[PDB]
């Protein structure tokens, strides 16, 4: 430390035929990718929409991670996280923080790109396809403790804590257009995505098959809903427990060899899982909203 959190963007518009934005400030006099620290209280996919909005003037839906960026700073150190973002519209007016911005082809981005960091971020972009889809999975939030009794509490509802995670993934979950909401049949997973559920005034699915008792049953049984859920229409969360969630992923990333480049499973945390076409290119542990 001191590490001062900060989050960016490739913003994407119509593989390697897009055309990416490309910045400059005047105060740096630099070409680079828009980026931002966290506000109190935002996780670094809230911040990271946010930057690309209040800079480049567009809206945007969050996929894939792009890796890290980390440089010396007065303070301590920058830690940039980098997500794909694609433009869902907006025009850029210049001003006195950011006066110009360029849609440039990739290799042209690459040329006007002054750090080799932000070419680093470009060139991992390039690496898969963009245009994904989303599957969002979510380990419920705190909900105290496991009682004694044999098994899972059914009706056991998050904690304080809890309720505070569930409304702070609104905004993290929404930066990737979730539109979707499936939860394992208990109470603390259905609690966790309530807030969502209001804020998209949608239903949650309850997913019997996805709880860990199911899993710990038929292991193939939920996988294979997974698969179906994740095949549908839109981009889904699905709220599960922590019996479940490492190993789906860990089967999923070990069948479509895609390489996490973060792991947990922490209450409150979500896995992005980035689809193309049906197969799985990414898979982004993100930390619980009030954890670093
Ligand atoms: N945008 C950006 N700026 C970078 C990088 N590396 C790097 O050393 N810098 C420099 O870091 C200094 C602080 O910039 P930054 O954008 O981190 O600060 P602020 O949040 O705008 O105050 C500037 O002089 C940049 O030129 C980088 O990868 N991206
Ligand atoms: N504006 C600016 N551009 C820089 C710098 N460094 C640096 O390598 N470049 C590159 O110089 C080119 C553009 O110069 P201008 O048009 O003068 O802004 C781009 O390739 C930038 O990546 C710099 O400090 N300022
Ligand atoms: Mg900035």
């Amino acid at each position: 430390k001191h590490t001062v959190r900060a989050a960016g963007a490739v913003l994407w518009r119509d593989p390697a035929t897009v055309e990416v934005a490309v910045i400059h400030r005047p105060r740096y006099d630099d070409w680079s990718l828009p980026k931002g620290k966290l506000d109190q209280g935002e996780t670094e996919p809230v911040a990271a929409a946010r930057e690309i909005h209040e800079e480049t003037g567009h809206t945007a839906v969050l996929g894939r991670r792009l890796g890290r960026v980390t440089y010396p700073i007065p303070q301590g150190t920058k830690r940039v996280w980098y997500w794909a973002a694609k433009s869902t519209g907006g025009d850029f007016s210049p001003n006195d923080e950011v006066d110009k911005l360029v849609w440039l082809p990739v290799d042209a981005a690459m040329d006007q790109l002054q750090y080799p960091d932000d070419r680093k971020v470009l060139r991992r972009f390039v690496k898969r396809p963009v245009d994904t889809k989303t599957v969002l999975v979510v380990r419920h939030g705190t909900a105290g403790r496991r009682s004694r009794y044999k098994g899972d509490d059914r009706k056991r509802p998050l904690d304080k804590r809890g309720r505070a995670q569930a409304e702070a993934l609104v905004a993290q979950l929404m930066a990737f257009g979730a539109t979707t909401l499936y939860a394992a049949d208990r109470v603390r997973c259905h609690q966790t995505i309530e807030p969502l559920a209001q804020e998209l005034d949608q239903l949650i699915h309850n997913e019997p098959l996805l709880t860990e008792e199911a899993y710990a049953a038929d292991h193939k049984a939920a996988r294979k809903r997974l698969l179906e859920i994740a095949g549908r229409p839109g981009n889904p969360v699905i709220c599960t427990q922590g019996k479940v969630i490492p190993g789906l992923i860990e089967w999923w990333c070990e069948r479509a060899k895609v390489r996490p480049e973060t792991t947990g499973n922490r209450k409150g945390s979500t896995w992005v899982l980035s689809l193309s076409d049906g197969e799985l290119v990414g898979a982004d542990y993100l930390s619980p909203p009030d954890e670093k």
